[PDB]
DNA sequence: GAATCATAAC
C-alpha cells in the first residue's frame, strides 16, 4: 500500500482532525488516543514534524518542555476533580511516526488494555518519564535507549501500584479494581 | 474452556 497510508502514519492524519482535537497552539495539538489504555489518554504532538525521539536535539528542548506543560493543563482542565494519578511519557520504542507525548491515567481501566505487552509498555523502564527525557536532552543532547527494551515487554504481569505479581490480564484487571 | 503466545497482514 501507500506510504502516507500505511498503519504507522496514523497520528499524522488524527492530529489534523477537529473531532479527536482537544487542544491547540502555537506548536502542539493534543487528541484522544483511539485505543486508550485507561480512562484517561491524551497524545501530545508538536505541529513541526518529528519522526521519534531519535530525531530530537536541544534545538527541541523548549517543545519538550512545552509539551509537558500542556499535557499537565490538559489534566487540570478535563480531569482535574478526578482522584487519578497520571503519568507522562514516551515509550522507548514507538509504533506509530511523528513524536507524540503520552499522558494517560494509573487506573489502566480499558477494554483496550488486552495483553501483557500493552501492560508493560506503560508499567516497566520501557516507559520513559517525559522529565528524564527532557532532562537527557537537556544533559547529552539526544534521547539513547539501552538494549533490551523489547524484552521488557515480556515480564511477568505486576501491579503498579503494589507490586503483586498476577497471573493474567482478566485477574490483573480484577485486582485493580481494588486501587480505585 | 480460558487465556497466552508467536506469527501474519503481499
Ligand atoms: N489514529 C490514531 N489516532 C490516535 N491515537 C492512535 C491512533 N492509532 C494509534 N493510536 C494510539 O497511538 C499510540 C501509539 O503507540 P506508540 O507508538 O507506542 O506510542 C497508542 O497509544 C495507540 O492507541
Ligand atoms: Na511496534
Ligand atoms: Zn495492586
Amino acid at each position: 500500500g501507500s506510504h502516507m497510508g500505511h498503519w504507522s502514519q496514523g497520528l499524522k492524519i488524527s492530529m489534523q482532525d477537529p473531532k479527536m482535537q482537544v487542544y491547540k497552539d502555537e506548536q502542539v495539538v493534543v487528541i484522544k488516543d483511539k485505543y486508550p489504555k485507561a480512562r484517561y489518554q491524551w497524545l501530545v504532538l508538536p505541529w513541526t514534524s518529528i519522526s521519534s525521539l531519535k530525531a530530537v536535539a536541544r534545538e527541541h528542548l523548549e517543545l519538550l518542555k512545552h509539551m509537558h506543560t500542556v499535557g499537565e493543563k490538559v489534566i487540570v482542565d478535563f480531569a482535574g476533580s478526578s482522584k487519578l494519578r497520571f503519568r507522562l511519557g514516551y515509550h522507548a520504542i514507538p509504533s506509530m511516526s511523528h513524536v507524540h507525548l503520552h499522558v494517560i491515567s494509573q487506573d489502566f481501566d480499558s477494554p483496550c488494555l488486552k495483553n501483557k505487552k500493552h501492560w508493560n509498555s506503560f508499567n516497566t523502564e520501557y516507559f520513559l518519564e517525559s522529565q528524564a527525557v527532557i532532562e537527557m536532552v537537556q544533559e547529552a543532547g539526544r534521547v539513547t535507549v539501552r538494549d533490551g527494551m523489547p524484552e521488557l515487554l515480556k515480564l511477568p504481569l505486576r501491579c503498579h501500584e503494589c507490586q503483586q505479581l498476577l497471573p493474567s490480564i482478566p485477574q490483573l484487571k480484577e485486582h485493580l479494581r481494588k486501587h480505585w
